[PDB]
């Protein structure tokens, strides 16, 4: 519901329109990640290594287990669950909801813990524990692929002091990478907004294996990964055996009805005698008839739609909304002073270019396309020129579908502005200066007059 | 010293209060990192590999050694002054230097002493053939030497010296070296313009050792508790002391500092909660973290710090000034607290502050589980304060929590509050609003100008 | 053409002046990256692994191949012109394209020609069984083929084909493939929406080869000059030319540009130094880097560039406009230079500019050692200019540098300067101030509206 014609005349060519999809209705699945390799195969070339490593790991795992109990000790079941408000004291909206979620996981948590001994037994990278009825809980073990493929197969090929040294390194390195995610950085383990790729650091970042193991598969398996929607949550932490139980949340991508995200392609336009760029949102969210900004930064942009892990719409100035609809004089523009800046764009077979700053010649008519000084852009199409040559490219145009006098129409330009961070402080200060002075002329004249 | 009651009424619920700790009084310790694996065990399946690699490495190491000499050649002991001891920097020589850069150079000179002491074992360093090696240095004062890609040469290339071939044992060694350089370049490449300074994270430096900063530290002895909190808060820095372009190893001085909590200072956190006012949801635009020292309220770039449950740990003071109005708003002048329109499905609807609930029961459905009733919110209210007295155990959607007793005005929900002005924070709009405002301002200056000229 | 003297008096000490270099005139070279290891050496301990992996990879590769055809199917030669000779894009067909995207397509077409030339050795590519392998393009011309996870299959899976088992030799191969995909997605995942453009860093593309961009480049041949500076400045880009969904390899065209320092232009850096004015410390809020071309002073987003000691290297012009007032301030109108209150312990207190010192001796102990006289700063003073004239060798705190002779007004310290207005830059405060200002503005437009109606 934007006025694309006027907008294009100030360098905002109409681009691709995408759908707006958001994650929802997750479906949990639980798996275990043992963060201590099984070295029973080389119990001789161990040394203090395994002992110290256990102390180190218990160090970084303890705060996490603790933070989880602070919630397990305040959730009792009686006729759903009920959180102990006074006990919890201070909690954020989401943090509590994550705790409620933790309690239900608990049920299936203890059920898993039953195979505690069976978990330690694991001696392979990926292991399935179905020693029970239908309870087949998966167990990924860290640095296991190493212990098996490389340390064991050369148990004698090297030595026992070396088979020990190399195992210490692989453990120290794993901790070095593991720390980034589970260090003191993981202040709130209660919440469940942690990306699955982040959690997979406990398994060497092989989040591919971690998800396929669990058996997920969807035509959006990747769009969900990149849009950071496949989150995970720590359910339990065993400080004895050194393994954790994470609950992977796998959602669906559903598209918000009556809503699209229109993209505008910026194109340098000429006005006074300098190049200019309109300072207007490059992406616009429209729902029904409501135009709003969107922090598309935190989303995944594909060719057909914008996928976000949550609604990211934000308010928009009133003037900015008017500008986008027809009030072009309310559209800011900043001076262009760089060699590199978009000079033209192709919107639906038609060209929109600032010839005053690019070589526009008509390959068909052999002639060259000229731009008046009074013209901001040019609209090179089928009619004017069947096969134009903007700069080094040669493209064949189509027929423009708007006002047939676009190039002799004209448009009211907006006010110029500067967006440099330093200058925004300068301008705010500069403006207040003038404002204080004019409030003194209005104050001295008001007191002298009446 | 903030007015938490009024603040909560506009969606800024009182959260956790943390201490303000900063790093200080570092204690140095030096170690050597050899960036060339010892391949004497397979000197036959080498080939040009080791030769080219040396050329490549000498390439990226040279600028660093250079930048260090630019300071070693301008620091002489200030011998002769019986009333001042130390080093003296050649100002005219150095030319242009920043405050800190010089201080880092002065620091470099002091390491030169123990630097040369270490260099004495130059031959002993090249000898290293293990990942981590202890080169007994003086009486009890030892020096350690970490060697890059060594664990590979030993565990994987040697143990299959014949299992594969000699052309392959060569190819695989070239790759491991090229990859190491690929990761090493992000830190010691053209990027490392100023090697004089000592503000480089230890994890960054450890890239020379495959990023195994854990081993690099354990091997040095981290006799501390705040060890992890010091790591994450980027306080354990390192500094290049010496660069040997022959043997290809560098001497880094690790600074292990210690935390210390600033006296009489805390960092109060506010939990944002969407509040209803006109007929739209709103969010107050006020700092989410506030630094208070004595009675001074100031902003803090808590971004660059580590936030734990009990305190905010920073690698340096990060306090910054605060508008005057913003300080007033935080204390009671709520009409001076901006607010921006909410237009997103997801945004905090309620928060729990000291057993009590604060919710927008206009944009969320709040019911009282015990009585069954619906805890509804008036139109001229911003939030609600659901506590013992109102609802003993409420239901905010998929949650059921048991409340406690609010300790403030018992008429919080019938009190009311003066709302602030609305604003838009989108970057693009801040330019629009600055431009828009100046428009109006130029026009009103002309009405004041044309009416001032016409009147007197 | 800046007024460095006045600028220094408000804490903007003159720093190093660097050249302004930009990339240009690239020279292409093509190589192939096979993203499927050759496992013919262990065809028995395979299992479904290789099959599934092929399905997975075909998944993430398909969209890329597709996006490339959307351009190959709309570019035909321009047969029929005496003057002009080249390619012609099907505008109506392409529909919506960005300036650069088309130019990248035109570039793709001219690659394709040599692309097919390479594809001729399709079978020869699959044959590859080594990390890096060299092929025969046209006798004199050659093309290279890097194979993913090959070094693993050879050095570690084969050499222990029996040392372990066949179920394990299979498990370990599955992991190495899954992990490779895990890292490969960051760059070739849905992230890679537009494969037509050629602005993708070479290090990014090298993810297909385990991020060993060193080998990918070394094995490709690179010019000695400004090479690392070209890597770090993100100028060595790459572009996907072809995608083979059968054999699973891609042909990338690496662009090697040459830096070209744009004439009549330098980037002056200013060193910030806390200055004293009222009774508080202050910092001038002015660009720390300034781009000057001829006589035009403009801002520059030096963030996206590589800063070396000698020059600023950027992958494209990054100049941006500058307020008018800000330009004046930088030249002499110091009352037009904003300043923000300093409230942090750590903040630069002095800087060395051309052998001369510039310090806030009110907050840092300054004394001249070559005379024993304690160097003192008055209340009315913003900074101090400690040089040869007054002190041959001074001592700030515990630092000791020997100064040189200042070359400007010999009464710099008794000169004085008009201070600018104070401001607050906290993002939260900028919203508060914009709101605050508009408040006042609406009120003054009502006094001008009520007075104007009452008066005439
Ligand atoms: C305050 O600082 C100023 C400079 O910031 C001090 O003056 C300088 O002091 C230094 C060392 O005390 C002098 O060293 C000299 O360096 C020049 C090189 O300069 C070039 O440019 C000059 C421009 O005026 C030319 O005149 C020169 O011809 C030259 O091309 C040498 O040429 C000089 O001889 C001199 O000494 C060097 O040469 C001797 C020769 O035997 C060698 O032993 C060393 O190589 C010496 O380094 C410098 O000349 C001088 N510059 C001036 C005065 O402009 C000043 O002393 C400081 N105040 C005090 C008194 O402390
Ligand atoms: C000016 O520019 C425009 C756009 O760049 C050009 O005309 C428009 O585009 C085409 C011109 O060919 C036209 O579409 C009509 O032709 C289509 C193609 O038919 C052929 O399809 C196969 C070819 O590969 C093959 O089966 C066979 O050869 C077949 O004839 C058909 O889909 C259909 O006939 C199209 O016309 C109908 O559709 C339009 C659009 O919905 C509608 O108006 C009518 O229903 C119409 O009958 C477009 O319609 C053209 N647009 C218009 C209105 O002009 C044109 O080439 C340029 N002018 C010149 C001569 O330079
Ligand atoms: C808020 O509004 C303010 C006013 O609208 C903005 O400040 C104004 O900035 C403009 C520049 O865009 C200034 O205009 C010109 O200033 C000098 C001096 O010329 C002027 O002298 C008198 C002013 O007292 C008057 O006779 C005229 O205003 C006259 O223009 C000139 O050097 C420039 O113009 C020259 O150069 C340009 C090329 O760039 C040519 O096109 C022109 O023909 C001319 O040769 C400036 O444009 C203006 O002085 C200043 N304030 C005034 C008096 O209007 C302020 O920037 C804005 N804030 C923002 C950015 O949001
Ligand atoms: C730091 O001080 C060093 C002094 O110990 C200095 O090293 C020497 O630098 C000069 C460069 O001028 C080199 O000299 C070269 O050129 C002369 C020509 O007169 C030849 O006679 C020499 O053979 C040589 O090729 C010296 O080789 C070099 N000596 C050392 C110590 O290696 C550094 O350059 C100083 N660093 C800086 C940046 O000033
Ligand atoms: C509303 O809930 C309140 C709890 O948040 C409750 O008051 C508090 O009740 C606890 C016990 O549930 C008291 O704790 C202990 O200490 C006191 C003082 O020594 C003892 O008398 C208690 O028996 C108990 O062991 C808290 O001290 C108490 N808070 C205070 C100081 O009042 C309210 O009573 C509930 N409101 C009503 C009346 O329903
Ligand atoms: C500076 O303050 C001005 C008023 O104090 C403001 O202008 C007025 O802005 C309000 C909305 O903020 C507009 O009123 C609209 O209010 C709601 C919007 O949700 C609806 O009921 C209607 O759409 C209603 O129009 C006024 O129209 C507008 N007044 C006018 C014509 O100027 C400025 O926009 C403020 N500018 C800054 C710098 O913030
Ligand atoms: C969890 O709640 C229990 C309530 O029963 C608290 O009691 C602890 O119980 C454990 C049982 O192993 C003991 O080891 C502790 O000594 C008990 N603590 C106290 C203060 O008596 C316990 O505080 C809570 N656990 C947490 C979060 O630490
Ligand atoms: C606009 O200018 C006024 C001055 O006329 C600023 O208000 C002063 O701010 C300082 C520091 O915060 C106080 O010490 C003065 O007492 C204030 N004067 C008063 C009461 O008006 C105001 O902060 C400026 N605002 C902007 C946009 O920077
Ligand atoms: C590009 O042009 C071709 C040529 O007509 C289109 O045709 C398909 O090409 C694939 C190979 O890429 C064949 O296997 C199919 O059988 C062809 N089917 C058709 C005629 O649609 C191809 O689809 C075009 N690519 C696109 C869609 O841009």
């Amino acid at each position: 519901i934007l006025h694309y014609e006027k907008l294009s005349k100030i360098g905002l060519v109409k681009g691709v329109t995408r759908k707006y999809k958001i994650k929802s209705n997750p479906l949990t699945k639980d798996i275990v990640i043992k963060m201590i390799p099984n070295v029973s195969d080389m119990s001789q070339c161990t040394g203090s290594v395994m002992e110290n490593y256990k102390t180190r790991l218990n160090g970084i795992l303890t705060p996490i287990k603790g933070a989880l109990e602070i919630y397990k000790n305040n959730t009792h079941d009686l006729v759903g669950v009920i959180m102990a408000g006074v006990a919890i004291g201070i909690a954020t909206a989401a943090q509590i909801t994550a705790g409620v979620a933790l309690y239900e996981a608990m049920k299936n948590a203890d059920n898993i813990n039953k195979l505690k001994s069976s978990i330690e037994s694991t001696n392979e990278a990926v292991v399935k524990l179905q020693e029970t009825a239908e309870k087949t809980v998966y167990v990924l073990t860290a640095l296991q692929d190493y212990i098996n493929t490389n340390l064991v197969p050369t148990i004698d090929k090297i030595s026992c002091k070396q088979t020990e040294l190399s195992l210490d390194l692989a453990l120290s390195k794993y901790l070095s990478d593991l720390l980034f995610v589970f260090g003191p950085n993981l202040q709130d383990p209660v919440s469940n907004s942690m990306t699955i790729q982040a959690i997979s650091q406990a398994f060497g970042g092989n989040y591919e294996t971690l998800l396929r193991t669990l058996g997920y598969a969807t035509e959006d398996f990747d769009d969900l990964l990149e849009s950071d929607s496949i989150t995970g949550q720590i359910i339990y932490v065993d400080l004895s055996s050194y393994y954790i139980i994470v609950r992977v949340y796998f959602p669906i991508l559903t598209e918000i009805q009556q809503a699209y995200i229109q993209e505008l392609l910026p194109v340098s336009f000429n006005n006074d005698d300098s190049e200019w760029i309109s300072i207007v949102p490059n992406f616009i969210l429209v729902r029904n008839t409501l135009i709003s900004n969107i922090e598309i930064g935190f989303c995944l942009i594909t060719k057909r739609s914008v996928i976000c892990n949550q609604d990211y719409a934000t308010p928009m100035t009133n003037n900015m909304r008017e500008c986008l609809t027809g009030s072009t004089e309310k559209c800011p523009r900043e001076l262009v002073v760089s060699s590199h800046v978009p000079r033209f764009a192709l919107s639906n077979g038609v060209l929109f270019a600032n010839c005053i700053s690019v070589t526009c010649q008509c390959q068909t008519t052999g002639r060259a396309i000229s731009q008046s000084g009074e013209q901001t852009l040019l609209m090179i199409d089928n009619t004017t020129c069947p096969t134009a040559v903007l700069g080094n490219v040669i493209i064949s145009l189509g027929k423009y579908l708007g006002s047939v006098n676009y190039n002799s129409e004209g448009i009211a330009i907006g006010p110029p502005v500067f967006t440099d961070k330093v200058d925004i402080s300068s301008q705010i200060s500069s403006m207040n200066q003038s404002l204080q002075q004019s409030k003194d002329y209005i104050k001295e004249a008001q007191r002298l007059l009446d």
